[PDB]
């Protein structure tokens, strides 16, 4: 593999059992640290809440509007910070529309399981 040791990124979290139907409402929430789904509209009209660790958000209209890959009902959520990690693990009775999100920490064999229930693609 790419990286070494027995670890995991540390600044990236693995954030499932959301559905594309919350993006507007759930994103606003995460906005503060940055963006989950691809579907958004008008986001911050003022103040931005200072997000992303590079002030603005790059992401290109004629690609994926996550740089990060995404799955059928994961996302990779990579905000460098430490900060952001922990705040947006939560994970400590978390329950959203219903049911409880899961933000894990970044592990290799979740991928691989969960491209398994949610495949998208070949290898990946």
């Amino acid at each position: 593999m790419s990286l070494g040791s027995e670890s995991e990124t540390g600044n990236a979290v693995v954030v499932f059992g959301y559905r594309e139907a919350i993006t507007k409402q759930i994103l606003a929430y995460f906005a503060q640290f940055g963006e989950i789904l691809e579907d958004l509209e008008s986001e911050l009209g003022d103040t931005e809440t200072m997000r992303t660790p590079g002030y603005f958000f790059q992401q290109a209209p004629n690609r994926r509007r996550i740089s990060r890959e995404h799955g059928r009902t994961w996302t990779k959520l990579t905000y460098a910070n430490h900060s952001s990690y922990l705040r947006a693990l939560r994970e400590h009775g978390t329950i959203y529309c219903g049911a409880a999100i899961g933000c894990v920490p970044y592990k290799h064999e979740l991928i691989s399981e969960l491209s398994r229930e949610g495949h998208h693609h070949h290898h990946h």
